[PDB]
RNA sequence: GAAUUUCUACUGUUGUAGAUUCCUAAGGCGUUA
DNA sequence: GGGTAACGCCTTAGGATAAATATGCTAG
DNA sequence: CTAGCATATTTATCCT
């Protein structure tokens, strides 16, 4: 039943943000045009980016003045050293204390000299945009009168830098975060510059010197004492130039000196150069038109002034290279080469087999460009592999040069994109052809002897006016390819440097926003920064007259905070009078815990003060507080939880709709309408679920008991239209389904349907921050209750896997304890309570359009955006599924244990699966469930952790475990057989000592099939497992190569066994009798025999019989189970996976069937491991008894 | 040639079904012309 | 495969606040 | 000289 998941609701908390549409309402919009509000807010975000680059040079700068004059104790960096050299051992008491101390210790020093400098005072506050900047920027000479403007424009508006300095003071940290400058400079600067230490104390010790030492200081770069130097940006880079790879540089020595094998193995010790250090670094179609017809113009011409078309004059040049003398021609040995061989002879490697096995034989001295009568002699003599006996070449490579020249096509002469892209194709075809002749810079390793003035003096002069084309297609290829719609919002200010920061009543005249209701409609009242106190005094709250339902929102943000700044500070410390013990215990730290002084007595005395605060203050005391006894408090922590919780209130009071009208209208107030498509008067299906917690956030039965809490520090942003020209649907006219089992085959509407509509308007944007299980404990990790809960009780618990198949998008398995499958079902179409969606097709279709529109230069992109909204249909399946069958789901681990390529699903893709799963479980909701009914909107599912990284999560988590997908394919279901042979193909003696160690090679005179008899103990170094019979039943499928014809990726349905039976007969070999085959096969010789025994050997071993073509794809197995049956996906009986991707799942779900009674045999839990090993694995197949 | 806070599949009829945590900042890697 | 940055991913970090306090303006 | 008001800016710092 559901007792399973009845327990893991309301766990630990979440926080989410939900967006919406702001509808401005009667004169709102009017007024914000009039006074300009929307253009002084979009030229506000390029003052903001101008400024907030102003900051980071100078926080370069700060960062530049104050490591210069840091020094380190070095005696430290010596400890460091000798520990980073410790090698190995073990994660000991000294290896990891020492390790951290010491990293501490480094970064306490330079966050130390930090601090010291007197910038760093004032360098996160009014100050810095107030005096500094513009002092910092008067001193520099280059300095400019628009940047001291911009930041002028700031003079009185600096709260609005609050986020940027606190995302700046992460920077200037003691913590280990990778947003830190001393955490760079001690935990990654330095671990390379040891390295680089390393190698060259052993490969300059080695001493194999072929380079240049540069010694004729120098060394001390690479010595210690200088990590100090290189701390700076200045020094990081001195550093990598001394390093190099226009300036030569150690690296690019050490990578030209690895060559002649002396030191060429060793590239491993390459110099790593360090880290950057933080915070340190056409027009229009007329033009291009215009630049087409100008380059039409250079190339055509009128033929003035001597014959300048290049099209011809290079036809009539290449033409005449037959008479030019062949002895000084150069030829590329790029793939020009290639395309020369593959024209000419039909082989793409009959000249470089030339080159390489008659012209010579070292490691060939490879130099760039050959010679062509060196080629017409290779040529000449190439050893005539399949050709006629005298091959009529003649000058083969200046004949080939001529025939594509004029009598390839005879079409070489000749604003839509297509006649553009035709000629431009043809012209850069041509320049590649043409490019092996031309020569490449200035003494490219040599040769470049003196060349045949009379061709290649005219040949590098008209070359170059057709290698324009390559800087003009970049430019093509550049401008022509640029999305319909852009996504690009101007955040609104309204004039207020603190919006929406806040929604308590007292602070609604500093934030200048309320929220309106009114008839089951929200919306969101953002007052005039003039007028911010329409709202302190209400005319009146009669109930005759239709009225609003503004929000009185209270809140206490952070009890640590709040209260001892509210109860001991100078305005209020005579109010709440503290005692002088109380004062004492505070200032001496006893309450807290972290201290040394804890003493529980001090802290129920700060509690019981803190309490008799809280009644004496009046804004306070209205919240209701009820805290549970004194005496049973542990510590501080528990006292500030509750007041947290129990410090939240909503409240709706009842203004006059007249008054809100007048506001409206005279301009004090902006009046909006937080809208979504099922706020409508026409939505009737069921709302989304961010509407669903939108509207729960103000339900009565929430507000009893909260779930959902309206957090602070909302935005309003607002998006100009995108796209101008629409395509609409005009009314009253049929339109054709796109849904192929839809019954209905057309639909007729009586109103327009514009494509995009959502982008072809100026749209206003609203950003609320909210919060789920507001009142929750905060189990963040509930691996050690779920699997508490396993072991206690699983009779009933079923196990879910997943795995992408080669063929389906995803496989879904679902089994019992016992092994029994209940469900298989492939997941490439989802069929939800409507028309099934075959999701499969549109992704074989679009990926077929997406490759055939990229030719075409249409930014269809997609094919990832329906990969990424496939998934969310998936997710929901599996949560239904989880829900509805008490199953836990098991899949692949992606971190160790991943599989090969050639799944639809690549490793990105399902890694953002998993996240997207780990995402939804977290809150699981139905919409159609009651709202207190486990599982609801107010009693959500919690079924997975709180998702911080792939890495940070292990081999479970929550209720998803992950296994490694190692050997869960090619298995066999009913028994646990698995093909570990890797015998690959050598020597007659390595082979017969191979096949000596099978048991019993025979015939089985019934049911004519081959038995191979061994044991796997015989075979690699593992002990498991039991003798096997491997026979030749039930293997089909084999290929040939990989690529050309007569040999392809083509299947052919082959019987093994007469296959064999017609390698042995041919060869004289006896098996009719039914005698062993170990006798007469020893014989020797003959090694095609024996490659040919082997690949059958290899066949009849494969378990995944695939067709290319054809969309069936079976795993058959080769040994019988207990009765001479032989497994066979084809002849399924629904407890077995029924198809070559189903075997997958299904052991996945073995695997976690296995973590299951691993978790459950263990009495050591919270401790316990679920990885599992091969060895095990390979023993839980082979179970004998199942 | 298809409406959406936003995405995907739709017509499910001014919308249907299921995802949907947003803003800012820093760093690392990969394709290539 | 020799010392190129426009895009495309990944990692990490801060926040999702009311109230005390300092400062400018009116008034004197 | 100038008490009071209104606004902008900073601050108060649990424990797992
Ligand atoms: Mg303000
Ligand atoms: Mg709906
Ligand atoms: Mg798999
Ligand atoms: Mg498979
Ligand atoms: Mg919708
Ligand atoms: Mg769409």
């Amino acid at each position: 039943g559901p007792k399973m998941f009845s327990n893991f609701t309301n766990q630990y908390p979440l926080s989410k943000t939900l967006r919406f549409e702001l509808k401005p309402v009667g004169k709102t919009l009017e007024h914000i045009e009039k006074k300009g509000l929307l253009e002084q807010d979009e030229k506000r975000a390029e003052d903001y980016k101008k400024v907030k680059k102003i900051i980071d040079e100078y926080h370069k700068d700060f960062i530049e003045e104050a490591l210069n004059n840091v020094k380190l104790n070095g005696e430290g960096l010596e400890e460091y050293y000798e520990l980073y050299f410790k090698k190995n051992k073990d994660d000991k008491d000294k290896k990891k204390k020492e390790f951290e101390k010491i990293q501490d210790n480094l970064r306490k020093q330079i966050v130390e000299a930090f601090k010291n400098h007197e910038k760093y005072k004032n360098l996160f506050k009014k100050e810095l945009i107030k005096e500094d900047l513009p002092n910092w920027l008067k001193n520099s000479e280059d300095t400019g009168e628009e940047d001291k403007e911009t930041v002028e424009k700031f003079k009185n508006f600096t709260t609005y830098f609050t986020g940027f300095h606190e995302n700046r003071k992460n920077m200037y940290s003691d913590e280990e975060k990778s947003t830190a400058i001393a955490y760079r400079l001690i935990h990654e600067n330095l671990p390379k510059f040891l390295d680089n230490m390393k190698v060259f104390e052993k490969i300059k010790e080695k001493h194999p010197e072929a380079e240049q030492l540069e010694k004729t200081n120098v060394e001390d770069i690479f010595s210690l004492d200088y990590f100090n130097h290189t701390l700076t940006q200045s020094g990081i880079d001195i550093y990598n130039t001394i390093i190099g790879g226009k300036i030569q540089g150690l690296n690019e020595y050490i990578n030209l000196y690895r060559q002649k094998n002396n030191e060429k193995n060793r590239k491993l010790p390459k110099l790593k150069p360090l880290y950057k250090q933080i915070l340190s670094d056409f027009e229009n179609d007329e033009e291009l038109l215009e630049a087409i017809e100008e380059f039409y113009e250079n190339l055509n011409f009128s033929n003035n002034n001597e014959a300048t078309n290049v099209l011809e004059k290079l036809k009539e040049l290449l033409s005449n290279l037959a008479d030019y003398d062949l002895n000084k021609i150069y030829i590329r040995n790029d793939t020009s080469l290639t395309d020369i061989s593959q024209k000419i002879f039909g082989d793409w490697s009959v000249i470089k087999d030339a080159l390489n096995a008659h012209y010579d034989q070292k490691w060939l001295k490879k130099q760039k460009y050959f010679s062509i009568a060196e080629l017409q002699e290779a040529l000449d003599s190439y050893c005539k592999e399949s050709d006629e006996s005298k091959e009529q070449k003649e000058n083969s490579i200046a004949d080939y040069f001529k025939t594509l020249a004029q009598t390839k096509n005879e079409t070489d002469k000749k604003k839509d994109v297509e006649k553009i892209k035709a000629f431009l194709d043809s012209i850069m075809n041509l320049q590649h052809f043409v490019k092996p002749l031309h020569l490449v810079k200035g003494g490219s390793a040599g040769a470049e002897m003196e060349k045949d003035e009379a061709f290649y003096s005219e040949f590098e002069a008209l070359y170059e006016e057709l290698s324009q084309v390559i800087p003009l297609y970049n430019k093509v290829r550049n401008y022509l390819t640029q999305k319909p719609y852009s996504t690009e919002k101007i955040k609104l200010n309204f004039e207020n440097s603190t919006l929406l920061d806040g929604w308590d009543v007292n602070k609604e005249t500093d934030n200048t926003s309320v929220l309106l209701r009114k008839d089951g409609l929200y919306y969101l009242g953002i007052m005039n920064k003039k007028h911010n106190k329409v709202f302190e005094n209400i005319p009146e709250s009669n109930e005759n007259d239709k009225c609003y339902e503004k929000m009185d929102y209270k809140l206490l943000p952070g009890a640590n905070k709040m209260l001892p700044k509210v109860f001991f500070s100078n305005k209020n410390i005579d109010y709440f009078n503290p005692s002088a013990e109380i004062l004492e215990i505070y200032e001496n730290g006893t309450h807290k815990k972290s201290g040394d002084n804890f003493n529980l007595d001090d802290c129920h005395k700060l509690i019981d003060f803190f309490k008799e605060s809280i009644n004496k203050h009046e804004d306070w005391k209205k919240f209701g507080f009820k805290f549970s006894p004194t005496s049973s408090y542990e510590d501080i922590s528990g006292f500030y939880r509750e007041v947290e919780q129990q410090g939240y209130k909503i409240s709706f009071k009842n203004i006059s709709e007249s008054y809100i009208d007048e506001l409206v209208d005279e301009g004090k107030l902006y009046l909006f309408q937080i809208y979504n498509k099922d706020f409508s008067p026409y939505s009737k299906g069921k709302p989304n679920l961010h509407t669903l917690y939108w509207k729960a956030l103000f339900d009565e039965e929430n507000l009893k008991d909260v779930v959902y809490k309206l957090n602070g520090e909302a935005e309003v942003f607002y998006r100009k239209a995108s796209i101008n020209e629409t395509i609409v649907h005009k009314a009253n006219e049929p339109i054709k389904n796109k849904n192929p089992l839809n019954p209905k085959k057309q639909s007729t509407f009586e109103y327009d349907i514009i494509k995009d509509r959502r982008y072809t308007v100026d749209k206003f944007q609203f950003h609320v921050p909210i919060t789920m299980n507001f009142k929750a404990e905060g189990n963040s990790n509930i691996n050690d209750e779920v699997n508490e809960f396993l072991k206690g009780n699983a009779p009933d618990v079923n196990i879910i896997g997943i795995d992408r198949g080669e063929r389906h998008l995803l496989y879904l398995t679902l089994i019992d304890q016992k092994g029994k499958i209940v469900e298989q079902d492939s997941l490439n179409t989802i069929t939800n309570e409507h028309n099934e969606t075959d999701y499969h097709a549109l992704l074989d279709d679009k990926e077929k359009e997406r490759d055939k529109a990229r030719k075409s230069w249409g930014t269809i992109e997609n094919i990832k955006e329906l990969k990424e909204g496939y998934l969310s249909q998936v997710v929901h399946k599996i949560a239904k599924l989880m829900v509805e069958h008490n199953a836990i789901v098991v899949m692949e681990d992606l971190n160790f244990g991943f599989k090969r390529g050639r799944f639809k699903v690549e490793k990105q893709v399902y890694q953002k699966f998993e996240k997207m799963l780990i995402d939804k479980l977290n809150y699981l909701v139905d919409k159609d469930k009651e709202p207190n009914e486990p599982g609801g909107l107010l009693n959500a599912y919690q079924l997975t952790n709180k998702f911080e990284s792939f890495q940070k999560m292990g081999k479970q988590s929550g209720f998803l475990f992950y296994v490694p997908a190692w050997n869960t394919s090619k298995i066999d279901p009913t028994t646990g057989f698995v093909n570990l042979f890797h015998p690959r193909y050598e020597n007659v003696e390595k082979a017969k000592e191979f096949f000596n160690k099978f048991d019993s090679i025979r015939y089985n005179s019934e049911k004519d099939y081959f038995e191979f008899a061994f044991d796997y103990n015989n075979f690699t170094e593992k002990a498991e497992g039991t003798k096997w019979t491997v026979c030749t039943y039930g293997e089909r499928i084999k290929t040939y190569r990989n690529a050309d014809k007569n040999n392809q990726w083509d299947s052919k349905e082959v019987n093994v066994t007469e296959e064999f039976k017609n390698l042995f007969d041919e060869y004289n070999i006896d098996y009719k009798n039914g005698n062993d085959l170990k006798e007469a096969i020893l014989s020797q010789d003959d090694a095609d025999f024996f490659k040919s025994l082997l690949h059958l050997l290899r066949l009849t071993l494969q378990m995944r019989n695939s067709i290319t073509g054809t969309e069936i794809d079976y795993i058959i197995s080769p040994v019988a189970n207990e009765n001479g049956e032989f497994f066979d996906s084809r002849k399924a009986d629904e407890s077995l996976p029924k198809d070559a991707d189903a075997n997958g799942a299904y052991h996945i779900a073995r695997k976690g069937l296995w973590v299951l009674e691993q978790i459950k045999q263990t009495d050591d839990l919270k401790k316990v491991n679920l990885a599992i090993s091969n060895k095990e694995w390979l023993e839980f197949v082979q179970e004998r008894k199942n």
